[PDB]
């Protein structure tokens, strides 16, 4: 819930479904709950310093 006056309503998260919002005043920001994989390569040294 992002309202131009208030800011992000850090408060309430809206679930799936059809909702009511005030045009121009409020912007919904939709984020995905889905799990996603990410691979990060990292070079690092061990205790032996290799």
């Amino acid at each position: 819930f992002f309202n131009r006056i208030g800011g992000v309503q850090q408060d309430t998260i809206l679930a799936e479904g059809l909702h009511f919002r005030i045009p121009w005043f409020q912007y919904p920001i939709i984020y995905d709950i889905r799990a996603r994989p990410r691979k990060i390569s990292s070079p690092t040294g061990s205790k032996d310093l290799q």
